[PDB]
C-alpha cells in the first residue's frame, strides 16, 4: 500500500512524462529491447527492428510507446484502485500476447531509469523509491491475476 506522500511523488513526475508522452515511450522501449532482447521477440509487429536507429526511426514503435504509457498513467493515477484497469491488461498479456511477469519487471526497470534521465530533480531516491513501489505494486495485481488464468508459472 503505498502512502499519500509516495503517491504524491508518483503522480509529481508522472506529470512531467506527460509533457511528452511519445519521446518517453520510445526511449522506454528501446531500452528495455536493448536490455532485454527476448522481449523483443515477442512483438511481431517489431521484430524485423535490428538496431537502436531502426528503433528510433519506427513511427510504430514511437505509436506503441505512447499506447504503454497513456495506460500506466491512467493506472498511477487510479492510486491502487485500479482493478477496472487491471483486469482487461492482465488477460489480453498472459492470455494473447503470452508475456511472462519476469518481462514486466524489466519493462519497470527501463521506466526507472528513463524517468531518473528525463526528469532527475523530480526523481530523487524517494522519488524513486515511491515510484518503485507503485510499479511493484501493478506487478503483484498483474502476477495474481495471471496465477487465476494458469499462467504465473
Ligand atoms: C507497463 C507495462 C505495460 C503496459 C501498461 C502495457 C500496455 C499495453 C496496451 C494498452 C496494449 C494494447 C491493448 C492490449 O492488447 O491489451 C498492449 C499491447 C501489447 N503489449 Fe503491452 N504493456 C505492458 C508491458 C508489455 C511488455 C513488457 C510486453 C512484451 C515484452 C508487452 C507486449 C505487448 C504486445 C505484444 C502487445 C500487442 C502489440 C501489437 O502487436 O499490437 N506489453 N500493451
Amino acid at each position: 500500500v503505498l502512502s499519500e506522500g509516495e503517491w504524491q511523488l508518483v503522480l509529481h513526475v508522472w506529470a512531467k512524462v506527460e509533457a511528452d508522452v511519445a519521446g518517453h515511450g520510445q526511449d522506454i522501449l528501446i531500452r528495455l529491447f536493448k536490455s532485454h532482447p527476448e522481449t523483443l521477440e515477442k512483438f511481431d509487429r517489431f521484430k524485423h527492428l535490428k538496431t537502436e536507429a531502426e528503433m528510433k526511426a519506427s513511427e510504430d514503435l514511437k505509436k506503441h510507446g505512447v499506447t504503454v504509457l497513456t495506460a500506466l498513467g491512467a493506472i498511477l493515477k487510479k492510486k491502487g484502485h485500479h482493478e477496472a484497469e487491471l483486469k482487461p491488461l492482465a488477460q489480453s498479456h498472459a492470455t494473447k500476447h503470452k508475456i511472462p511477469i519476469k518481462y514486466l519487471e524489466f519493462i519497470s526497470e527501463a521506466i526507472i531509469h528513463v524517468l531518473h534521465s528525463r526528469h532527475p530533480g523530480d526523481f530523487g531516491a524517494d522519488a524513486q523509491g515511491a515510484m518503485n513501489k507503485a510499479l511493484e505494486l501493478f506487478r503483484k495485481d498483474i502476477a495474481a491475476k495471471y496465477k487465476e488464468l494458469g499462467y504465473q508459472g
